[PDB]
C-alpha cells in the first residue's frame, strides 16, 4: 500500500567510526553531551567522545535514567537555555537518546508554555529542535518519556528531533553483558516480525528485507554471545538490529504490535525485561492468531527456517517451535512459569490492558480482552 518514509539520520558505522564525529558538529558549537547512569565513563566511551571533540566548547549532563524522567530532562532544558547550548550529543542507549530528543524539542518550545504538550500531541506540533547527534552503545523521531512522579510514559515522534547523525561502532557493544546482548537480539527479531508476520500484501522488497534481517539475527545472534569480541559478528548484529528498528521494512505493510502491547503489561506489573516479555508472548500469540497470520507464517517458515515439507499446520507448528527454541537457546525463556509466574496475575493484567485502552489489538484490530486472556493463558 501507500506510505510516507523518511530516514534523515546520517549513519557513521564501523570500528573507530567516532573518527567521523567531530566534522559533523560546527567548530564553534556549544555542545552538551548527555548520558545515563555512568557506565560510558567506566568503559572509556565517554573519554573517546571527549577526545574526539577536544578543543571544542563541551559541557556534560548525565543521570538520564532508564525511563527518562520529565523531572531531569527539564533540568537539562534549563542548563541548555541558560548556557546557550547549540548542539546536543547523546552518548548511550535508547533511553539517553529518547530523553535527549525531548530536550532538543522542549528547548525551542516557546519560553513560557509548558513542554508537556510535546507528549500530549505526540510531537505533532514540533516546528524546530536543537540539532542533536548520538553515539550509540547499543542499537536504538521516537522517544518515550516518563514523568515518574505518578508513573507516566508517553511517546512522541518528530522529523525535527531526529538526530542529524548516529555513530554506530560495534566495538562499543563488546562490553554488553550476555543478558543485554540476548535481549537485544530478541527485541530486534520481534520488532521485525511485528511488521512481517502479518498479512500478505505482495510487498516483495519489504518481505525480502525483513526475511534478510531475521536470517542474519538467527545466524550471527547466537555467535554474538559465544564470540563477544568477534567484530564481524557484532557488526552484523548491530546493523541488522538497526534495520529492525528503522523504517524501510514497515513502510507500506500491515503492522501488528500486539506482542509488544501484551508484553508491556508483564514488564509494568512483574518487572520482566522488555525482551523477556516478547519471548513469552510471541509464540503464544502466533498460535492463537494462526488463522489470520496463516500465509505469512508459512512464508516465514519457508523463507527464514527452510521449512518446506509437511502440512500447513505442521509447517506453522515447526516454525513456532523453531522460534521458541531460538529464544531459549539465547538464554531467554518463553513461558511465564520460567519466571516464577503461575498465571494468577492474568486477571490483573487484563484490567491493565483495558485501563490502557489496549482492547482491539493486532493488525486486524481483533485481539480483544478475551483473546488476550487466551494468549496469556497459553503462555503460562
Ligand atoms: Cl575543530
Ligand atoms: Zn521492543
Amino acid at each position: 500500500n501507500n506510505f510516507n518514509l523518511h530516514t534523515p539520520t546520517r549513519i557513521l558505522f564501523g570500528k573507530g567510526a567516532i573518527a567521523g564525529l567531530r566534522e559533523q558538529i560546527p567548530h564553534d558549537a556549544r555542545v552538551l553531551i548527555t548520558y545515563g547512569g555512568g557506565s560510558v565513563k567506566k568503559t572509556g566511551v565517554l573519554d573517546q567522545v571527549l577526545d574526539a571533540l577536544k578543543g571544542m566548547d563541551v559541557l556534560e549532563f548525565g543521570g538520564i535514567e532508564p525511563n527518562p524522567a520529565y523531572e531531569t530532562l527539564m533540568n537539562a532544558v534549563k542548563l541548555v537555555r541558560e548556557q546557550k547550548v547549540t548542539f546536543l550529543l547523546a552518548v548511550g542507549g535508547g533511553s539517553v537518546l529518547d530523553g535527549t530528543k525531548f530536550i532538543a524539542a522542549a528547548a525551542n518550545y516557546p519560553e513560557n508554555i509548558d513542554p508537556w504538550h510535546i507528549l500530549q500531541t505526540g510531537g505533532k506540533e514540533i516546528k524546530s529542535a536543537i540539532p542533536m547527534g548520538c553515539v550509540l552503545t547499543l542499537p536504538a523521531a521516537g522517544a518515550v518519556i516518563s514523568r515518574k512522579t505518578t508513573g507516566d510514559k508517553q511517546a512522541f515522534h518528530s522529523a525535527h528531533v531526529q538526530p542529524v547523525f548516529a555513530v554506530l561502532d560495534p566495538v562499543y557493544t563488546y562490553t554488553l553483558p550476555p543478558r543485554q546482548v540476548a535481549n537485544g537480539v530478541v527485541d530486534a527479531f520481534v520488532h521485525t516480525v511485528e511488521q512481517y508476520v502479518t498479512k500478505p500484501v505482495d510487498a516483495k522488497i519489504q518481505d525480502r528485507f525483513a526475511e534478510g534481517i531475521l536470517l542474519t539475527l538467527i545466524e550471527d545472534g547466537p555467535k554474538a554471545l559465544k564470540e563477544p569480541e568477534n567484530y564481524d559478528v557484532r557488526a552484523n548484529v548491530m546493523w541488522a538490529a538497526t534495520q529492525a528498528e528503522n523504517g524501510l521494512i514497515g513502510a507500506g505493510v500491515p503492522q501488528d504490535w500486539a506482542t509488544h502491547m501484551l508484553g508491556h503489561e508483564l514488564t509494568a506489573m512483574h518487572g520482566l525485561d522488555h525482551a523477556q516479555t516478547l519471548a513469552i508472548v510471541l509464540p503464544a500469540l502466533w498460535n492463537e492468531k494462526r488463522d489470520t497470520k496463516r500465509a505469512k507464517l508459512l512464508q516465514y517458515a519457508e523463507r527464514v527456517w527452510n521449512i518446506t515439507e509437511g502440512s500447513d499446520d505442521e509447517r506453522i507448528d515447526a516454525a513456532i517451535a523453531a522460534t521458541r527454541n531460538f529464544f531459549e537457546q539465547l538464554g531467554v525463556p518463553t513461558h511465564l512459569s520460567d519466571y516464577g509466574l503461575d498465571g494468577s496475575s492474568i486477571p490483573a493484567l487484563l484490567k491493565k490492558l483495558e485501563e490502557h485502552g489496549m482492547t482491539q489489538l493486532g493488525e486486524n484490530h481483533d485481539i480483544t480482552l478475551d483473546v488476550s486472556r487466551r494468549i496469556y493463558e497459553a503462555a503460562r
